[PDB]
């Protein structure tokens, strides 16, 4: 050793040692003992930097990441009218009042109408179902209240629908716990999707050796495994694939189990064959070639995805507290009932310089469609006025930090909208900028105007499909309106 | 003959004759004498339908088209700090006050602050420079005032800057008339670009045998030829190409003149060669192949385009009437000074069920960037709240119809923005819809993840370029903000 410092080799922060003599040699000591002489800050260094001696933000995101990754790493190992709608409405109609009642001991009325607090209630609920403190937004100010998780758990287990209350198909093995878990998976998918706005999972994909572009395949990666086990398709295909790659290196039987699950999630035949084409007895290359091809295909043709469309938690609690009934509602088919609750209740939110109103509106939008990876155009039409670029967002999290301060104002959600479930003859194939100097154009259209067999087909099919602009309808109570899904999303500007 | 009716064969309305006998034979009589027994309604049929006996809309658009096409057909035949900035500001600073004064005889003060009326003033001015009635918006209601065009012409010719007033390069042949015409071309490009929102020119391209997709190459086609002659590049390359095709069929010398102009408008070498490759001595095919290739290339790499960035006409008149000076302003380099005037003046507009506020905002946006073919993202950021889809627009024209009624309210233009003149490392290459069922994706990226030589190169270059998302900055006084040009524009939903 001779000289010590802190640096960022890749996207992590490491200890850099320079020794001079036969000139200068550079070492990155992974000892992390040393730390005195000196995005991801890591545990030992964050404990030493917090104990003794931008720095606070990249560490809040870092420990957050640690939690996300632990939850994801639970889920990757575990890889080895409609009933569901009626059950989910029954579940909500029975559980939410019990949540209203429990938290009336702890929170005021106005407090439960604050967006952050609904989120907080579900997170603590999920925690109990698996005495802690709980960070609550007050009069712009953050208070820490105490929640007894046994009371919360017991209240939940008794309040929730019974096995006989649910509609189950004939000879169903489904139990009370089982269905509860399905509902919690559907609801946790919505609540947690706002976090993936702030930390999509890029780091995790990179750390597992997947191209960052495959992050869009990691929706809901942090849904608590007890719930996802029952509702695998709430989870996003990247979980299974990473499980398959990890077990490819390292037993044989598991690989077949995950493979079968992935095959079932495929919605085109091309992906099904491609999936089966992966074999535990292949070289590193050409298994990676197949895996990569498969991943890429999944960007073209998404895996089978399950989810629900519910209004904000607080809104939902208010709407039920006001006397309204959700038993006859359908949150599976589309977002209509979710929008009806949205327009009706008078949700409130805490906002500030970093977590602005347009940020909050984006967080709502994202939970309504239960995915951070949704088209930005859709997001914008779903909750008007929301922010369409992640880059313009200055906050680093949805969660109040206890030193946090807000101004509590109204989160009006009339003019909210949902996408019609589907069941473009335009001539305009390019635009210019303001100067008429630069053009953006539809590649597929421009091209028309002018194992290996698999790849060729997929590539042709892709181009054949990208040539036509994709349109979709946003539905209000006043009617229905076409928009174009451009392909731009959140995260489209880095970073 | 046996039976007669009206029908729409292609996109025009024709007279359909059925004769039955040896069964039934169908004829489309082009006589148009006959009309009693019975989108483009045509003259003789519109005169007969108006004189004797949805119908009114498709005919307002039809006669409008006739005017557009006549003006375009003048321009296609005629195909055979900075000075310009300072001259344009001088021109405006001297001409606009004279317009304020002239129209004070005819209009009230409040009337001149109405958007429609500024448009009307320039159109009549252009007319005079080439006693009529003039349709004016009043108190929501439309009045017809009388304008004496000789007075208007004389006032203009005397008020406008003199040859010595302008900055001209050494040994310039430029005259007073000459420069006036350059300025009128720049200003008419802005004022008239709102019409191309309503009638882009699809019909004209189709009628000349060009693919409708090439409509984006027809910006400013209806700019009065006396002005465009001096400022060809305000006009859009389709004018020259159509001239070249028309003369290809039909003298030799003209073809070379237009060819030279087109060659000069090219900004890539590929287009220059391609342009020169067109020869009057080629077969129908393979001249069309080259022409088409050239047209397509122009969608990828726009021709040289000139234009100015000015605020709405009325705004401009008000700002000058209020005492402010534009002599030191630059409307060529970008839209900064235009936005400064926008924020300052208190423009008003007449609006109604069809011509709504969001429609009016779109009409303003389009004139600010002086093109109907600009990116929708840009339009939306340029004048917030404007309508991003032509399809959602119910009006058929910017012009009050004399039977028209409005509610006159304020057209606030703070928060307006301009695109920084340029001098994306994102991992997100696809989005999903709300259901996670359908994906939209970047073709170029997906492909990377997985005479004839010319064509091949162009096609490769296209794909190479479309792979990376294009970003640009919108500038406010509070700062600068990145957006992505998605490729979606106005007209992206048909029809």
């Amino acid at each position: 050793g001779m000289t010590y410092s802190f640096d960022v080799r890749d996207n992590t922060l490491v200890v850099r040692r320079s020794t001079a003599t036969s000139g200068i040699k550079i070492s990155y000591r992974e000892d992390r003992g040393l730390l005195q002489k000196a995005v991801y800050v890591d545990k030992k260094i964050r404990k030493f930097l917090e104990e003794e001696k931008a720095v606070a933000a990249a560490i809040e995101r870092s420990v957050e990441f640690d939690n996300f990754s632990k939850e994801a790493a639970a889920n990757i190992e575990m890889a080895g009218v409609s009933n569901m709608a009626y059950n989910l409405s029954l579940f909500i109609g029975m559980v939410f009042p019990a949540l209203t009642t429990f938290f009336s001991a702890i929170l005021s009325e106005g407090e439960m109408s604050i967006w952050q607090n609904g989120q907080a209630i579900m997170r603590i609920l999920a925690l109990a179902d698996e005495t802690k403190l709980n960070v609550v937004t007050a009069n712009g100010k953050v208070k820490q209240v105490e929640v007894n998780l046994n009371d919360l758990k017991a209240a939940f287990r008794q309040s929730r629908p019974k096995r006989s209350d649910y509609r189950k198909g004939q000879g169903s093995k489904a139990t009370e716990s089982s269905i509860s878990n399905q509902c919690m998976a559907l609801i946790m998918k919505s609540v947690l999707s706002a976090d993936q706005l702030f930390a999509p999972g890029v780091k995790m994909m990179r750390t597992n050796g997947f191209n960052a572009s495959y992050t869009t395949l990691a929706e809901g990666a942090n849904i608590p495994s007890k719930y996802l086990r029952h509702m695998r398709n709430c989870g996003g295909v990247a979980l299974d694939l990473m499980g398959m790659k990890r077990i490819k290196n390292s037993k044989s039987k598991i690989f077949s189990i995950i493979q079968k699950k992935v095959r079932g999630r495929c919605r085109t035949e091309e992906q099904r064959l491609l999936t089966s084409a992966l074999k535990i007895s292949d070289g590193e290359n050409k298994f990676q070639r197949i895996m990569d091809t498969l991943c890429t295909s999944f960007l073209i043709d998404p895996p089978r995805t399950t989810k629900c469309f519910i209004p904000p938690i607080s809104s939902l609690m208010m709407y039920i507290q006001e006397g309204n009934s959700v038993l006859a509602m359908d949150f599976m088919k589309n977002g209509e009932d979710a929008c009806k609750i949205c327009r009706e209740a008078k949700l409130k939110v805490g906002v500030n310089s970093t977590f602005t109103m347009s940020v909050a509106r984006t967080c709502v939008a994202v939970s309504m469609v239960a995915t951070a990876f949704c088209s930005a155009d859709i997001i914008e039409n779903a909750v008007p006025g929301s922010e369409r670029y992640r880059s313009n967002i200055k906050a680093n999290t949805t969660k109040p930090k206890k030193d946090s301060t807000y101004t509590i104002q109204g989160l009006r959600l009339s003019n909210v909208r949902y996408e019609a479930r589907p069941e473009d003859r335009s001539w305009q194939v390019n635009v210019t900028d303001s100067f008429g100097g630069l053009a953006v154009f539809n590649q597929g259209a421009i091209r028309e105007m002018l194992v290996r067999a698999l790849v060729k087909r997929i590539l042709k099919s892709a181009s054949e499909r990208s040539a036509r602009a994709v349109k979709t309808f946003m539905v209000g109570e006043q009617g229905k309106s076409a928009i174009v899904i451009s392909g731009v999303g959140l995260f489209s500007i880095d970073f």
